[PDB]
């Protein structure tokens, strides 16, 4: 039912296909994680209300999102970290071959240390993965530098919806991302300077905004 | 479902003084705008620094009190055709103290136009199963400021839209053909840029450009 009706609303965004949705074909046959699309969308729309300019994302399979969000507007600016050397490398061809390397920096490196590389602008808008790394430490690190009324866009609140799934018996890795998940909700929720809300859609999406 | 409980109890750190509303809504089978999509309504009235929302059905007020409750400067004008409702929302502002914040405009939603155009709204709320949905939006989006929004509630009609050869009613059939006809309107729009989500029963969010 519930893959049914997120097909149903895809074929409803067909409309709205940018150039890039062809990268989609590339990531599910190379086994390539890429952001859900009815994600994607919303949080496209969340940049158009909020006349977002300048996004750090933290982490990238393709550069995929990236090229999504600076696709909107000629003024949008995206910092994208990501410290796979394999991923580097097809979000560098991507940005070569789509042309977006004007708008799009892809910083090299482990986030813990790349506060120094990404502090030359205030950010509309933080994009981080709650399952990949230390989610919290890049929370803590990164959201500095986003303005009063920023937002942070977390995905994979619910870890691809094995949160509540017992289903989680049979992996010890995805137990160990079910509990990093679950006390990065909970550690979320308690930060009062920020207004959160959860969405079960595709993987588990939230919306926090910096007071 | 499990991960949509997992997630409203995230969110019972905050529910405002009128969710206890909800526990009445179940018990007497009134259908109420869902949780996790009220709360991301409330987001977007926050992003958006929405101050004047029009309403298409008040059902017992317990959205247009929600929205009302995020600031003091929000006014709602609600519609509502149904004796009872009315009452029960009525009782409602009065109850929890919302009558300065909330306009409830009582009549055929066909028929208000006249009666809600002295104000430039920034939010309409329609649901897309409800009467004439499409007419609703074509009434009343006028009054919609540019870049303001229109949020539209079961898109999915609780989950036959997806595929309408499950259906066996004939009522749940023209019901499914109607939402499905919506949507399909809606996202060919020229003038507005529309995302739909599978959260709930399904909800749309349109920007007006």
């Amino acid at each position: 039912m519930d893959d049914l009706n997120k097909k149903y609303l895809i074929d409803l965004h067909q409309h709205q296909n940018s150039s890039i949705e062809v990268l989609r074909e590339f990531a599910e046959v190379n086994e390539v994680p890429i952001v859900d699309r009815l994600t994607l969308d919303l949080i496209k729309q969340l940049i158009r209300m909020n006349n977002v300019k300048n996004i750090l994302e933290i982490g990238t399979a393709i550069g995929y999102s990236s090229m999504q969000f600076a696709s909107i507007s000629d003024d949008i600016h995206v910092t994208t970290i990501e410290r796979n050397e394999t991923m580097i490398q097809y979000a560098k061809q991507n940005l070569a071959t789509y042309h977006f390397e004007n708008q799009v920096r892809i910083i090299e490196g482990n986030a813990l240390e790349q506060f120094e590389n990404v502090n030359d602008k205030v950010y509309d808008m933080i994009f981080i993965d709650a399952a990949k790394a230390q989610s919290k430490k890049f929370f803590e690190i990164y959201t500095p530098l986003l303005k009063h009324q920023g937002l942070v866009i977390t995905d994979n609140v619910l870890y691809h919806g094995f949160v509540s799934d017992i289903g989680i018996v049979r992996s010890r890795n995805v137990r160990q991302m079910v509990k990093k998940v679950q006390d990065y909700n909970e550690w979320l929720i308690k930060q009062p300077g920020y207004t959160t809300n959860f969405l079960n859609i595709d993987d588990g999406l939230a919306i926090s905004i910096k007071g």
